[PDB]
C-alpha cells in the first residue's frame, strides 16, 4: 500500500513542450529512456521514500581489481541513491584488500568472500551465477543494481533508474545501426542475435530491476553460459552478449541513457550528454587482468 503525496511545489508539465527533442524518451515498448530534463527528482524521491526503499549493489573486485574499490564506494558515497536505504555488497578473493570507507546513516556494506578464476573472461561471466548462489537478497533490499568496479561516479545516480527490469545502453553504439552491433552472431551460441533483430546493444556493466527480475535474468544468463560452454562456445562479448539476448527477449521496463555508463577518455563529451554520471576509470588491461 502505497500512502499519498504531500503537497508539493514544482513547474507544472507542459503536453505541448517535450523535455528533450534531441533524443528517443521512451522505447516502443513504453519503457522509459532516462536521460537529464526528463525527470523530476523531487517527486520520484518523495515516491520511493514513501515506500522506504532499500537498494542493493553488487560489484565484483576479483584480483587485482581491488584497487578499484576505493574511488568506486567513496563516489558511491557521494553520487549513488544519497537519502535511501543502500546495502553494498562487495564479492571479493581478498577481503583483507577491502578498504575501510566511509559510509553515511542508512548505507552498509557486506563482503562475500569468493573464488578467483584465472581468465578475466571467467571472471566476468561468473558474476550472473555468484549474483543468482544468493539468497539474502530477498530478505534485504527491494531492488538490486550489478555494476563493473572500474568505474566511478561523478553525478547523480538515483532512484530514477528503479524498475522491474533495467539495461543501460551502451556508449560506444547508442547512433549504430543494429547489423553494426558486436551482438553474438553464431547460431551455435545460445546469445545468437540475428542481423534484423535487436533494439539497443546494452552495457553489461549497469543492469538491475527487482530482486525477483534480476535473480531471473541472472539465473537465465548463467544457464545460457552453462548450454554453451557444454557446447564449447563461448559468446563473443561474455556475459553482454547473454545480457543483451536476455534484454531482447524480455524487455525492460526502464533504459538507462549512456549519461549512466560513459567513458571520457575513449568518447569525449558530446551534445546530447548533459551529465556524465558513471565513468570508466582508465585501465591498462593487460596488466590489471593478469598476474
Ligand atoms: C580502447 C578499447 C575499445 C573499446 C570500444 C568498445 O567498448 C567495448 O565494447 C565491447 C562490445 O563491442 C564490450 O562492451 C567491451 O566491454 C567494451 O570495452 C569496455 O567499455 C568501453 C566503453 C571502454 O571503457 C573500454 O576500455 C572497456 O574495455
Ligand atoms: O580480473 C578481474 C577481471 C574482471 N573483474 C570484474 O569484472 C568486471 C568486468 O571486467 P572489466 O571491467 O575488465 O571489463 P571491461 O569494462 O574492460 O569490458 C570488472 O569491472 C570487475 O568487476 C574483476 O573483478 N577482476
Ligand atoms: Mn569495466
Amino acid at each position: 500500500f502505497m500512502v499519498s503525496l504531500p503537497r508539493m511545489v514544482y513547474p507544472q508539465p507542459k503536453v505541448l513542450t517535450p523535455c528533450r527533442k534531441d533524443v528517443l524518451v521512451v522505447t516502443p515498448w513504453l519503457a522509459p529512456i532516462v536521460w537529464e530534463g526528463t525527470f523530476n527528482i523531487d517527486i520520484l524521491n518523495e515516491q520511493f521514500r514513501l515506500q522506504n526503499t532499500t537498494i542493493g549493489l553488487t560489484v565484483f573486485a576479483i584480483k587485482k581489481y581491488v584497487a578499484f574499490l576505493k574511488l568506486f564506494l567513496e563516489t558511491a558515497e557521494k553520487h549513488f541513491m544519497v537519502g535511501h536505504r543502500v546495502h553494498y555488497y562487495v564479492f571479493t578473493d581478498q577481503p583483507a584488500a577491502v578498504p575501510r570507507v566511509t559510509l553515511g546513516t542508512g548505507r552498509q556494506l557486506s563482503v562475500l568472500e569468493v573464488r578467483a578464476y584465472k581468465r578475466w573472461q571467467d571472471v566476468s561471466m561468473r558474476r550472473m551465477e555468484m549474483i543468482s548462489c544468493e539468497r539474502r537478497f530477498l530478505s534485504e533490499v527491494d531492488y538490486l543494481v550489478c555494476v563493473d568496479v572500474d568505474m566511478e561516479f561523478r553525478d547523480h545516480v538515483g532512484v530514477e533508474i528503479l524498475t522491474p527490469l533495467f539495461g543501460t545502453l551502451h556508449p560506444s553504439f547508442y547512433g549504430s545501426s543494429r547489423e553494426a552491433f558486436t551482438y553474438e552472431r553464431r547460431p551455435q551460441s545460445q546469445a545468437y542475435i540475428p542481423k534484423d533483430e535487436g533494439d539497443f546493444y546494452y552495457m553489461g556493466a549497469f543492469f538491475g530491476g527487482s530482486v525477483q527480475e534480476v535473480q531471473r535474468l541472472t539465473r537465465a544468463c548463467h544457464q545460457a553460459m552453462m548450454v554453451d560452454q557444454a557446447n564449447g562456445i563461448e559468446a563473443v562479448w561474455h556475459d553482454e552478449s547473454h545480457l543483451n539476448k536476455y534484454l531482447l527477449r524480455h524487455k525492460p521496463t526502464k533504459v538507462l541513457s549512456p549519461e549512466y555508463l560513459w567513458d571520457q577518455q575513449l568518447l569525449g563529451w558530446p551534445a546530447v550528454l548533459r551529465k556524465l554520471r558513471f565513468t570508466a576509470v582508465p585501465k591498462n588491461h593487460q596488466a590489471v587482468r593478469n598476474p
